[PDB]
């Protein structure tokens, strides 16, 4: 559904989550398996979510068509070559592809999961509600860039965007309020603006990503590969954050403003077809 950036609508449950993953493999030859048990899995092929999610059954690696991993900031390498090259697995959706490998396929982070048993910050920045809401209200631009980042997550490059570009006009620095009306301001911020700080976190991709696509911003990452699957989204990868300028954000809004995009792959229907077309 090639369309411009400023033409996104969006529905309730068009919000890409990975938990909305789990339970269409779960309910619905795909299996969900978060990262963390292929990372540290005892056997080579033989996995399992160990009751995660309520879930305890067994995967054998050696006879799933489609393998489907996320919930983590773990990503996929060298590691699991051997899983990989496993001849049956047609395709290896997951987050944070960190492999150059034509069989891994990368689905955005999406939003958090509101529904993690018992943690408040999940039933806060995991509510889809308000992103939809504010998607609604008038996009009257405050400001050219939004900057609202742990820089702890991933100092080398976070740290770097504060020295330098924290003192600039047209750069808005956020509060940091994690709450209901904490996040509603958080996204009524990042709205009022064209672009929006969404650096490499502890993981490779990032919420904030996504957040600002939902909301019609444009989030500026950095280029990598686990992002090179992601180029026919309203994006805008720089080599380094350095020689950041207003004149050369302005030149890109224009230019992303004026192309189309692939937006269906915002919506968990793109990749609830993917996930069916391979399997
Ligand atoms: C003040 C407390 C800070 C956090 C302390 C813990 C450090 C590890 O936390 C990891 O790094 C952080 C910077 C976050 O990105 C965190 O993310 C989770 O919580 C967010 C609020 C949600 O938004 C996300 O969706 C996701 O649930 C991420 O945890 C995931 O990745 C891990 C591998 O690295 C494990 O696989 C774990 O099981 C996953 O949940
Ligand atoms: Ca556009
Ligand atoms: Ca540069
Ligand atoms: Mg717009
Ligand atoms: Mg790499
Ligand atoms: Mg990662
Ligand atoms: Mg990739
Ligand atoms: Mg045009």
């Amino acid at each position: 559904g090639a369309m411009k950036l400023a033409e996104l609508t969006l529905e309730s449950d068009d919000f890409i989550t990975s938990d909305k993953l789990f339970n269409f493999c779960k309910s619905t030859g795909a299996k969900y398996v978060k990262t963390d048990f292929i990372k540290f899995r005892q056997y080579q092929y033989i996995v399992s979510n160990c009751g995660w999610r309520d879930d305890t059954d067994v995967v054998f690696l050696e006879n799933t068509p489609v393998l489907v991993t996320g919930h983590s900031d773990y990503d996929i390498s060298e590691r699991e070559i051997d899983i990989i090259r496993l001849p049956n697995i047609r395709a290896w959706f997951c987050q944070n592809r960190n492999i150059p490998h034509p069989k891994v396929i990368s689905f955005p982070l999406g939003i958090t999961n509101k529904d993690e048993p018992n943690s408040e910050i999940h039933r806060i920045i995991g509510n889809t509600d308000r992103i939809l809401e504010v998607s609604k209200t008038p996009k009257e631009i405050k400001n050219l860039v939004y900057m609202n980042i742990t820089v702890k997550n991933f100092p080398e490059e976070r740290q770097r965007i504060v020295d330098l570009y924290s003192d600039k006009s047209w750069v808005t620095i956020g509060k940091g309020e994690v709450s209901e009306e904490g996040h509603r301001k958080f996204l009524e911020d990042m709205y009022a603006h064209k672009f929006c700080f969404a650096p490499r976190g502890n993981g490779i991709d990032t919420h904030r990503l996504w957040e600002s696509l939902y909301l019609r911003t444009i989030p500026i990452v950095k280029k990598h590969i686990a992002m090179e699957q992601f180029t026919d989204l309203p994006i805008l990868f720089v080599n380094d954050w350095e020689n950041i300028t207003e004149e050369y954000l302005n030149e890109q809004y224009d230019i992303i403003m004026a192309k189309d995009w692939n937006l269906d792959k915002l919506k968990i229907d793109y990749w609830y077809q993917k996930i069916l077309e391979y399997s």
